[PDB]
């Protein structure tokens, strides 16, 4: 199976964006960090995000950024894949999550979204 | 003829999308992949993807994935050519597809689109 | 007069967008092609291209594309400036086109586009 | 907590926006700044900059700059993270602010915007 | 005051758009230039320019063509910043304009654009 591919939650959208410029770590930094919702249904694996200089995978910062932007704008149902305990800042951990996004693909019915499934 | 365009599919719409990053090989990748559907059918070859650091045309990342973004967008009418054949990771390609996404052209009726046909 | 701007169409609409990464004459390229409408047909005509590592001018790749796609969305009239003869393989050339991309303005009435014209 | 992310203002739009060249200090800058309401109340916290070779974090310019203008465009509600008394030209504190523009997150409720809040 | 930000126009909507490459001075340029209305009037200074290789400050033209761009897409009242006299190659004045685009600004409303203003009716 794919690295990193092992993690995700399925028709979700993002209903809330977050992108800044930190210090970490005594290096420069930009983060973003995409919020979640279900629909009505409470889900707590509910952010996840991205820095440009750390992370398992620093490739795609622009580009992730703007697909994130992408579906907040169209409200679209989307599955995250994302990497659990990954930020090692206890600051941002706390103020936006541990979990480090890796891919974002699209649902085009309650059962189906593209990539790799368990 | 036109070296890689032999092989297209034509009056599709590109129905669903991927982005994503990824350790292949030993090198940090950035992909995207579209989903296709040919109106309200769905086809079999329905999925081709693009890498930034492997395939036969590396140039043209961000250009192509802005434009899928666009005919996601719109639903418009499209001819995809495509290499097949390509990705070699057996976890890329069992999970997305092993076709290499060449060009993206409209179609402006049932019957026509742009570029070069066999 | 600007070098490369006597040849034109005004008052033009966009109907038809090709982009691809293609190997042409030992070069891997990026290009893409608009065609234009005529009339109510389907098939586009005086179809015009740029391509990112060959041309007179090969700056403004990317910046030429989004001004491209953007007409194409709106459907609004421009004015077309392009060079005749320029694309030198074959394959592409009857594909595609001959003719470079150099400029795009927009019209704000049956009368006016902006930029140089001649007589 | 977070450095630099003590200080905001919540729940606000962003109904102006500015982007410009300009010589400063001897150095050929680029530079935006965002223009904020409160709904009908009276703010006096009401613009933020940010420059692309001077600042706390010059990094960033161009994906802050897109943000800033996609909520212009929305006038949806923001948080805006930022620091005090931070531009040294007084020529262009006194036409915008002092304030350095640190981040720039969704609010999805009247109660929650994303980000820290200590 | 600001420097280059002396001469401007308010309360404006760019509603012609021009984006090209052009070979000046054994240089390759792309240039993009605006055209403005006030409301249902035309004005005296309707056009102004940005090339990227060429003018007073370089920096800055993809930002200032996507900002006009999203400009003329809402034909949203701004205010141009310009510097008059910078494009001298009279075919280029001729065809576009001879000033060079230096900030563009939103106004919220009939009453107020965003960005400095100069001191007083002499611009002391």
């Amino acid at each position: 199976a794919m690295a990193d591919y092992d993690t995700y939650v399925s028709n979700v959208q993002i209903n809330n964006l977050s992108y800044g410029v930190y210090t970490s770590g005594g290096k420069e930094t930009q983060f973003f960090c995409i919020g979640l919702k279900h629909g009505s249904e409470a889900i707590s694996i509910n952010a996840m995000c991205k820095v440009d200089v750390y992370g398992n995978h620093k490739q795609g910062f622009d580009n992730m950024l703007n697909t994130a932007k992408y579906y907040y704008t169209t409200g679209g149902d989307v599955r995250i894949y994302y990497k659990e305990n990954v930020w090692r800042d206890p600051d941002f951990k706390s103020a936006f999550s541990s979990r480090e996004l890796i891919a974002i693909t699209t649902c085009s019915s309650s059962s189906y979204c593209m990539g790799p499934t368990v």
